């Protein structure tokens, strides 16, 4: 699809099985998911945006829908104000920005 | 142009006659740009974020030009860490996501 930005980019992703909505976000490195449940094991990092950083868990080839394209990548999980989903995978959907 | 996103999305502003770098984001409403002086009004915002909250100087009405594109919008001034081309701005350009 071709996403204009009038309003926030919201898609639906699906995840573990579950239906969320996350924001499309070029300004993101990484993706960024409200506090869930996820398989394995987690690794520590730190992740910095406009009021500073927070802590986040990273869980590394977790697969995760998003607008019903399949990607598995990494996803963050900490305190964040919204789901985002970042260039880690708008790459493996075959993202870009045009004007 | 159709900017790729195995990088992050950055491109040169003008603005208030000063050539800087930004991010072109989407997950950010409004466009935040590093402490710099604006001409005219102002007010007092607060724009949150990961990592919570900073207080900002809202301006209106400022002209800005984007990788050649002449837009004009608000602009908010702050201790953001890096400066974000936002939705508002985004739109101004033709700007979409597209895959
Ligand atoms: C809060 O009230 C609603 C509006 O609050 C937000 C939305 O609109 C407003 O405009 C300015 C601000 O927007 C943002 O800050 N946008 C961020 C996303 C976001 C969107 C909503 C809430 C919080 C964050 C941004 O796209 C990504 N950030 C990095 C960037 C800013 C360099 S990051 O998130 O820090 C980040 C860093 C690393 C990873 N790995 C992942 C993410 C305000
Ligand atoms: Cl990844
Ligand atoms: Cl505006
Ligand atoms: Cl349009």
């Amino acid at each position: 699809p071709q996403i204009t930005l009038w309003q926030r980019p919201l898609v639906t992703i699906k995840i573990g099985g579950q239906l969320k909505e996350a924001l499309l976000d070029t300004g993101a490195d990484d993706t960024v998911l409200e506090e869930m449940s996820l398989p394995g094991r987690w690794k520590p990092k730190m992740i910095g945006g406009i009021g500073g950083f927070i802590k986040v868990r990273q869980y590394d080839q977790i697969p995760i829908e998003i607008c019903g394209h399949k990607a598995i990548g990494t996803v963050l999980v900490g305190p964040t104000p919204t789901n985002v989903i970042g260039r880690n995978l708008l790459t493996q959907i075959g993202c870009t920005l045009n004007f």
